[PDB]
This record gives structure tokens, sequence and C-alpha cells, in this order.
């Protein structure tokens, strides 16, 4: 079995091999990187997302989140409360503002100590998930607007043609910016490129090893257990790299710099924040390997979780048992 241990696997695809975005998943696959959860793909160096960055402060962050923290430093929940629209550069202005401004540091280690020390006392502003993209649309490879649908996806494989559409997403990030502990919807894979500022971050669980951070977690968020059977859905709950140590879970690390790649794969929570102004561009897909993960995911039907209309004929279709009461839970 390749990749026994699960580490994070990193790629340095040639041009040749940047070509084709399934046959180099498989590739990686076939090298075990699946079995961290997580992998990191350099692109190579001839290959660009878009020739500048120079023209995106217009962009509208129509609904910025506020990232209220409770809890204790190493296991805490975060809420979000929208605020008031704006730019692209009113927002990096606001990152790079002595209040939210990184702090000084040592190195990407300080960095990480100084965000799980002091994240609860702050509340950094997000502006997440805004459908968008930033590749030019010249750009063939690994274009994370010119992927195959999941939609095709599962037609090619089940035969069974359904609605949906399948877009990208933008994430501008600021210092403590932070992503929750999760998996994808209907455990999909995820593609997310820096585009462009600070690093971002990641923790990762193998997939093997989910249901322990799931144990886990049910033990240090015992009222949000109560309240729903798959209440990481909900994407709030933190739980650091130290409170996994003391607790035998299974994890790695690993920080994307501008211009990298990550993959998340079928099943492998993870977790992670932004060193300070950043931007990202992330989508889900699918492979073949995916179907038998999404026949077996989790669902949140307490109603919290609220997700896209695509995810609808994902569930009729692979979880027809569910589909009734996880629509419940959708209206
Ligand atoms: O970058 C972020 O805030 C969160 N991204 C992801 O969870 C991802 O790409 O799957
Ligand atoms: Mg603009
Ligand atoms: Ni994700
Ligand atoms: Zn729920």
């Amino acid at each position: 079995a390749q990749n026994p241990n699960c580490n994070i696997m990193i790629f340095h695809p040639t041009k040749e091999e940047f070509n084709d975005f399934d046959k180099y998943i498989a590739y990686m696959e076939s090298q075990g990187a699946h079995r961290a959860g997580l992998a990191k793909i350099i692109p190579p160096k001839e290959w660009k997302a878009r020739e500048t960055y120079d023209n995106i402060s217009e962009i509208l962050i129509a609904t910025p989140l506020q990232q209220v923290a409770s809890g204790r430093a190493g296991v805490f929940t975060q809420y979000h409360k929208k605020k008031k629209a704006m730019t692209v550069g009113e927002y990096r202005h606001l990152a790079n503002s002595k209040k939210y401004q990184t702090p000084p540091h040592q190195n990407f280690e300080d960095l990480e100590r100084k965000y799980w020390k002091n994240r609860i006392y702050n509340s950094p502003i997000y502006g997440a998930d805004i459908s968008g993209s930033l590749f030019d649309e010249n750009t063939k490879q690994w274009n994370l607007g010119h992927l195959g649908t999941i939609q095709d996806l599962l037609e090619k494989e089940c035969g069974v043609v359904i609605e949906g559409v399948n877009t990208p997403y933008l994430y501008f990030g600021m210092w403590k910016t932070t992503f929750a502990w999760h998996t994808e919807d209907m455990d999909l894979y995820s593609i997310n490129y820096l585009h462009l500022g600070e690093p971002k971050t990641w923790y990762v669980v193998p997939p093997e090893h989910g249901q322990r951070l799931e144990r886990l977690a049910r033990e240090l968020f015992p009222g949000s257990s109560r309240g729903c059977g798959a209440f990481l859905r909900h994407k709030v709950a933190l739980i650091s790299p130290t409170v996994l140590k003391e607790n035998g879970i299974p994890f790695n690390r690993i920080t994307q710099e501008a211009g990298e790649f990550m993959v998340t794969f079928p099943y492998g929570y993870h977790a992670g924040f932004n060193h300070g102004f950043n931007c990202a561009e992330a989508i889900n897909f699918a492979t073949p390997r995916w179907i038998d993960y999404g026949k077996m995911a989790s669902q949140c039907s307490c109603g919290e979780a609220r997700v896209t209309f695509s995810m609808d004929a994902f569930v009729r279709i692979l979880q027809p048992e569910r589909y009734d009461l996880w629509k419940r839970g959708q209206d």
C-alpha cells in the first residue's frame, strides 16, 4: 500500500503532466496521496493563473463575515456575524490596519503558536464563499472555472442525468481568519488555489481515521452533538493541534503559499487559518472513486447546515433513504 503513514504529499508536475487534470489526480492517488486527506501541487514554472492581480480591487464582498469565537484557546466554536458590504480594496486596507494585521513573527511555526494562543481573543473578518473566478479564460490548465462538473461525473459513472451546476468560489482572508473542521459537501474532493497574498496553514485527518475525529468532537462539543448527528457539517468547531495530539488523533499539517494548489480528498477532515491578507479560489470536484464516499456521507438534517441547490440531486440519487429527512432540514 502506498503512503501507509498517510503523509501529506507534494507534487511538482511538468507542463506536460499539467495538461490532463483527471489523469494527474489519478496519478497522485496511485502514489497514495489520498491517504493523507490533503495534497499540495506546485504548478510548473511556465504556468500562470492570470497575468496580474492589479485590477481586483473592485470585486465586491457583499457579506463579509466577522468570525466571533467562544470557548477555550484550543477548543472553540465560531459564529459568523454579517457585516456591511465592502470592496476587495476596502477589505485589503482593513486587513492591513493595526487592529487586524499579522503580528511580527519569526517563521511560520512562531505564527502558528501565536494563532493558537490568541485567536479566540480577536474577531477577524473573512470574505468567504463569493461566487466567481480569478483564472484568465485563456488559462487552459488547472483552471478551476473549466473543470468537468460533478453532475457530468455522476452521469458518466451512474447513467443518471441530473440538474445542478458546479462553479468556483473566492475567499478573501486576513490574519486569523479561520476555516473550521469539516469535510466537503457529500464528502467530495476540493481543490484550492492561493492566488495571492499571505499563506494559509492547513490541518488534516486521514480519511481512514475520520471517525476518530468525529468521536473526539462529540466529546468536546457535547451539546452540539446532542443537537445533530453530523454537527461538523455546520462548519463551526475548532480543535487545536495540541488537543488533537493529547487525544491521540492522527493528523498532519502544511502551509500553502501563493501560487500553490491544495487538493482535499473524500472524507478528509480539514481546518486551518490565514496568515494575512490573501485571496483563494476553490471548487468541489468528483472522480469515480468518490461515488462510494458520496453514498456514505453523513448528513445534517437539523437545519443548521443549509447548502446549495445542487446537493439536492446528489442526496436524491445517492442517498434515497435519507432524502426525505435531509430535505426537511433544507426547507
Ligand atoms: O480556504 C478556505 O477558507 C476554506 N477552503 C476549503 O475548505 C477548501 O478548499 O476545501
Ligand atoms: Mg476589480
Ligand atoms: Ni473544505
Ligand atoms: Zn445539523
